[PDB]
């Protein structure tokens, strides 16, 4: 009875951001069976929106939380759970097993992809309506990996960005196009982006826009623009001198559109943007050195204007508080004439920055745009680490 | 397929009150993952009635329960859960994030409103069928706030009372009218009520009646009467000398219809009444000094008769036991020829009255009316505070 | 779309009993949030069968389990939960608040009745499809009380037996007839039963048969036979000298049809029978002194034959193990040409017999009949009380 | 509306195995209410696939976990729970009570069978759509027992293999044929298999193939081939010299088709195979001495070729890690032109191999086939036993 969703609207005008969801997972997990997670995101079905993350296969208070700084193990899985609840043993639904993921609903059913394996022999399994449908073996034998936030579909076609290869040099990035979990096509990355990790994507009538992480030489973010009908793409960098990776140099007065802006090598953080002419907003950590704080900045024409600077902003997380990965999502099934931009911020607690505990986990905060100019709060994780000692 | 509910019945004749629900949350939370809450209420959908409250983002036994006397933080959310279960991490569904709320079902879907932010920059987000639809910024920059119990709808129009401004002097109260989460209209408070907080509302064929709290000078309660078709209102006070705020003076022989009855300033408690001629019943704490005990009193024509006194009553909570906020709700979808009046009482435990623990929480008891003259019990929270030490 | 169920079948031939459900609640509750209960039963809906009991408003490991030998408090409620799971905070659905109950499904919706109040002022609230519909005040001001197992309906009419008055002398027993929760009729007890408590009922094409407890002078069980169409009844005792109350005298050779068989006063236990000519089976504790063991005995024509003795049996619980209340239920919606007799046994743990713990709780075992002659096991609670010390 | 499923497809070509599900139950159960289990399996409904196992009626951290090496007690039950979650008190649905089981969906509803009783008087109860339908008494009075993994249905007919009698000599094996839980037929075992335990079955257009355990003299596995239309069967052994029981001799160069391959008596392990000409894959423990490691081996024509050796393989569990029972299942309702072979491995932890704890439990890993040649990982339980001390 359901039809595939088509991307037929533009973005709503973003004049501020309002609270959407928050799970307080570390606070609650001090005294409840909350799973250790990282790499969270949010994704909507036609009738519900849910939180997602990679479990570590242990609760926070469990003794197996010791060592959860590590990224890849056989005990990780993509889980989903109700919006603004914390991920518990009892409410977390496993989507698939592995240590790197994406997921999206096409209007009829959900596709979830999880990668598992050793570093030199990893494979993706593509699930559609809760069944495995297709599998993809590593092509570069060096940590096949994907977005860590939601994909986006148009008329049943759901593109997904993957990378396999070095994190500190040229790698082999591919864009796959799925329909009902089946591989329609893949293509190698083209354009001027020089390194791609952890793309954060959203869709609108123009196409699908992904803002990624250059882990090699860049502190400006690469952008992949996908046409899901033709199944083709382009890439470049955000031209603006408002640099949005982390760590990063200080903001210059001229950015770089077709190459990495230099100064910080071999590191980064997953992040996102909404690139929409005069309605452009960029997210970034407040700190240039570490994953602390989070702000949204209105930077007109950031994608294309190598002199562009902010004209409005909003603090999301104070610089005194830990942040983490961030990514885009939207509720494509909400009624109205425009798609309301949304995002989440991962609020990382524990190692490496808080090493009196032996675990690493996170909570989630998420916001959506308003056409009002709303007052701002700040949204910390809220747990007192000393309680875990 | 569903239609908006219309208020087409009068109240049933209230000859006594019968037990409806009770969650025993503090008893159970001594040994289970029960969330710390306050400001509870009850609200019905066409097929289910649920408990609601503002979580504090921690369980009672969790170490983060320390400090939960505080009213506003980033860790609060409106939650709902099944009738007479306690609010646990596992059964509590988040309706929205914030520290002041209302919620109601219009017959088709539920509207929930949560306010969040710092005191000088708060904002309401209006959710409808589990999606954000509208946002309202603070207009007086001083703790924008709302009912803390259910709203009521007629033909899709759901009025809600908000206040922004001082709690100890004139403030800016507005009545908003929503349909499908969209703002149809708002108006400033009119009439003779001099201060409005925390309105408790119910609907019937005559219109929507809200009984509120005058926190400034009054120990009689203000009343707002709303016509949800014309989208207009009036206000006054309950005229009766049976005073129903807390703390309060002793009952005189002449009440006040159009001004606060004096003697207690800068305090109050959320409460309620059913104002229906000879079928009028008022709730109040038994104590005139503190939030202890709870009784219902049949006070004919209390709204309009400044000499009216009780002719019948029922003890709900003994004066030896702690009470708290109270509010009205009804199951507008129950079959029959009349709407059965219902209410809840918040049973506050912990601080400030029980300061050997470091938390503040509550449980819920709720009653509905009977046309029988039923025997009365009393309904304490039932937890032994010493067990938490 | 659903129709009321009609009692159109006879009982299946009972040649043995097979295991139906068992929750292991005390074993599991040693280390999980299992509610303290007593007075359990089983009842079916058209699409599911569930366990029921009266919660005590605390978990077993919780400190509020101390004192749960007591029968009546404001913290009790009728709960239901999935067959063979234990009653936990998370899976227990509250049907209504109180300390004596019954419940049954009529084919369209479920009626649940809970009595609450002080001993001299108790009241029943009748819920239908999860809403309160009717209320009944105490008529004798002495612990209004009901079946503690399921009722039975025919063409929408659901009879329920209540008692109010002394437990150690003549009392005021009434049979109420409900439809959609509304009172159609009530009548005073007639016939030769001299005292009635805690009736256990089942239905078949002949009518509704209830086996009760004479707490005053009898150790034979009273029987109430109800015609749910005419809404009339008769009463007598089981004539057989196989005595089935507890405590009780030893079995004589002549029973009593119209008066209590003497020797034990002012005590008893809830129990049951299936009275069906040559297909008659009686349940009883094995011990004549205490609530220990449980057996089923095939006693042809027990109702009417004052010389009848057993011709077959089955041990359910060894005499070395604690038992408790027992009662009848059937899955009236199972396909086939006959109704399969079922029963449960409450396996009481803790006080008064095991007083090294400070609580009283139970688990459940339940059996249904087979037309095979199946091998027998025995079914203890299975918890080691020493683990709770 | 639903129709019975018909076995109309062949197996997909198996070129490797991909991860399907993993529950990490022992890791999570270190700090959560995870039930002690053993004898797990997986089985699909038309709209969901679930994990199954025999509970021990206690959590792992509960004190009643002491003694759970024992196989048969009144506290065991067949439970099911969501794929890749662990079996908790809160998510485990009881299918039936007992200590040996099978279960399968016929396309319309699920049949579950549980055996309970003492060793000399056990009985099976056959449940269909969650109601008991048929019962089978022991025929040899010596531990009536069944598959411990899913059955398979065709056009509503679901065969199930049972054994009653000695585990160390000739026994009485029967194949029962059920439809809607009713016994259509049973027959005694025929063919050249000399002892049958714990059959693991799958279906395809050819019929139903079961790979079993010869506990008496054989270290090759018996095979039962069932025609579910004619309701007849044959039996033999896997002819290949790649021996797949445990413990077992080393692989010779000539296997045995019609008799046990000798060297190890009175022991074995439940296991499985997919027997499909050149697409044949066998599972086995890596160790020849103990239940450690697990591998899949491609052995062309293993069923019929007494010289056949492996031509491809995949490690599932390293020899350094504990394994356990293994069995077959498939998602018969997945779209496509072939049935994708799947299996699970029970990862046993605790006694007897790890006797510093007093319990025995397990977790689950499960895989399905791919037509790609995917990289391999290994999939241990992942718990650190020292944490439980
Ligand atoms: C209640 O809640 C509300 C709502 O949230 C809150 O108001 C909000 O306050 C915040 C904080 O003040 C504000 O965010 C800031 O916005 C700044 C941009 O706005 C200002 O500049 C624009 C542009 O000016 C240029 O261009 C104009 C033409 O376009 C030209 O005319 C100018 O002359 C100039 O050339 C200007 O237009 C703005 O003026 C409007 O807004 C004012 C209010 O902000 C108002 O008073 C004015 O009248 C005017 O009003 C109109 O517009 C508003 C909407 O904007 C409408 O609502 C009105 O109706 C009118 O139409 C402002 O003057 C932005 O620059 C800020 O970001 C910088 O600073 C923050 C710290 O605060 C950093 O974290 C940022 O990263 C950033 O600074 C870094 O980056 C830049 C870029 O490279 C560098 O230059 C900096 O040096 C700095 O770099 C360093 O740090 C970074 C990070 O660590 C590092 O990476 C670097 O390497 C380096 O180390 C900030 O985002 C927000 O917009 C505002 N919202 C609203 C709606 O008002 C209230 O305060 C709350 N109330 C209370 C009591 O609390
Ligand atoms: C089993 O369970 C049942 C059911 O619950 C229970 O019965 C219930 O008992 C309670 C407690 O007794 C009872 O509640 C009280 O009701 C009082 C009102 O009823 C009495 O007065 C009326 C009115 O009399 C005037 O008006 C008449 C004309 O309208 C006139 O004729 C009179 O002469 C007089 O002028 C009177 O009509 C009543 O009489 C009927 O009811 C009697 C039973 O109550 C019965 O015996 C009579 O025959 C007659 O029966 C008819 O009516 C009933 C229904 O009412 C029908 O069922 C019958 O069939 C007949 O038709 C009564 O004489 C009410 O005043 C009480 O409230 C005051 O007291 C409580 C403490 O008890 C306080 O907490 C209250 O706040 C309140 O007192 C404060 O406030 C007032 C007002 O300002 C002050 O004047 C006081 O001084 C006091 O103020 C102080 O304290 C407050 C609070 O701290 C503070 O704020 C102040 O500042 C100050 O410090 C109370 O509500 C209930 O109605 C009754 N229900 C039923 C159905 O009977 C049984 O007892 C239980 N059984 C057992 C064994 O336990
Ligand atoms: C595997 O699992 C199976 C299945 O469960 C199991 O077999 C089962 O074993 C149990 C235990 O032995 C058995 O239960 C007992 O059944 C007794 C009744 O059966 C016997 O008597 C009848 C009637 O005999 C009279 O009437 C006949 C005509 O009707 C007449 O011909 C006789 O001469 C006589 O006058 C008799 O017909 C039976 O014979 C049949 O069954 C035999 C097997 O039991 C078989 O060998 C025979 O060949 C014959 O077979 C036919 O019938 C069976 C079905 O029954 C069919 O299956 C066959 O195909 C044939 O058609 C038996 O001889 C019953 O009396 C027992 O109950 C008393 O004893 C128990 C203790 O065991 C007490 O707890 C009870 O309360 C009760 O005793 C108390 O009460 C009585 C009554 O007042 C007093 O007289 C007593 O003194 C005593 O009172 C004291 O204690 C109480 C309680 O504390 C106290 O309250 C008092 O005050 C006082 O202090 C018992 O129920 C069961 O039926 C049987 N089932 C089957 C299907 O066989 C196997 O053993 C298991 N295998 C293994 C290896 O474990
Ligand atoms: C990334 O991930 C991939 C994917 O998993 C992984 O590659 C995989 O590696 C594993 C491990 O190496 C490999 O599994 C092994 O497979 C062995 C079989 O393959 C080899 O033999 C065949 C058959 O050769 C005979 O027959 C031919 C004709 O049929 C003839 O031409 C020959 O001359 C010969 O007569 C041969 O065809 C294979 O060659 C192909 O594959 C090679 C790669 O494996 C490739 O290099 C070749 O070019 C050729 O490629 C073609 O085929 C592949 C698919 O196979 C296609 O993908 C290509 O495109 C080409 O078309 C191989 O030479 C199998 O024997 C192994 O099992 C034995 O050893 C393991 C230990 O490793 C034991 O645990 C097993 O039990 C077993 O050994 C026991 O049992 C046997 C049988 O009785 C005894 O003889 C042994 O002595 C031993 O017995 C002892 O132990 C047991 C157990 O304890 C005990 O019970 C006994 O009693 C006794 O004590 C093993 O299964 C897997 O297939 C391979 N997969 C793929 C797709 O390549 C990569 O390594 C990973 N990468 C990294 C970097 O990690
Ligand atoms: C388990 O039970 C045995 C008795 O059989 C006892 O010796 C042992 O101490 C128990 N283990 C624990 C951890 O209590
Ligand atoms: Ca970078
Ligand atoms: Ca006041
Ligand atoms: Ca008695
Ligand atoms: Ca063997």
């Amino acid at each position: 009875r359901r039809n595939f969703n088509n991307l037929t609207k533009g973005l709503c005008t973003i004049n501020s951001w309002h609270i959407y969801g928050k799970d307080n997972a570390v606070r609650i997990g001090e005294s409840s069976d909350v799973l250790v997670t990282r790499e969270p995101y949010v994704s909507c079905d036609p009738d519900e929106c849910r939180f997602y993350a990679l479990s570590q296969g242990t609760t926070i208070r469990g003794k197996h939380s010791n060592g959860t700084i590590h990224d890849r193990s056989q005990y990780r899985a993509l889980i989903s759970w109700p919006l603004s609840s914390p991920p518990t043993v009892h409410n977390s639904r496993v989507e698939c097993i592995g240590w790197s993921s994406t997921s999206c609903h096409d209007g009829k059913s959900r596709m979830s992809i999880c990668i598992s394996g050793p570093n030199n022999n990893a494979s993706a399994v593509v699930w559609y309506n809760r069944r495995p449908v297709a599998e993809i073996n590593t092509w570069a034998r060096n940590i096949l990996r994907t977005q860590e936030s939601e994909c986006v579909c148009h008329n049943g076609v759901c593109p997904v960005v993957f990378t396999d290869g070095s994190a500190t040099g040229p790698a082999d990035t591919r864009i796959y196009y799925f329909k009902e979990g089946k591989i329609l096509k893949w293509e190698s990355l083209t354009g001027t982006a020089k390194h791609i990790e952890e793309c954060s994507c959203y869709g609108e009538r123009t196409g699908i826009t992904c803002t990624c992480r250059d882990n090699w030489q860049g502190s400006n973010r690469p952008v992949i623009q996908i046409d899901p009908v033709a199944m083709t793409h382009t890439s470049q960098y955000i031209c603006s001198p408002v640099l949005t990776d982390n760590p990063r140099p200080n903001d210059p007065n001229i950015g770089k559109c077709n190459d990495p802006y230099p100064g910080n090598n071999n590191n980064g953080v997953k992040g996102f943007s909404y690139l929409d002419g005069a309605n452009t907003w960029l997210g970034r950590t407040i700190s240039t050195a570490s994953r602390s704080g989070y702000e949204m900045l209105k930077v007109p024409n950031a994608l294309t204007d190598d002199r562009s600077k902010p004209i409005q902003g909003q603090t999301i997380v104070l610089n005194a508080d830990w942040s983490g990965y961030s990514g885009s999502f939207m509720d494509y099934w909400a009624e109205g004439d425009c798609y309301r931009a949304c995002f989440y911020v991962e609020l990382i607690r524990g190692r490496p920055k808080e090493d009196k505990v032996w675990w690493t986990s996170n909570s989630i905060v998420s916001m959506c745009s308003s056409t009002e100019f709303l007052g701002q709060w700040n949204w910390p994780d809220g747990a007192k680490i000393e309680y875990f000692l």
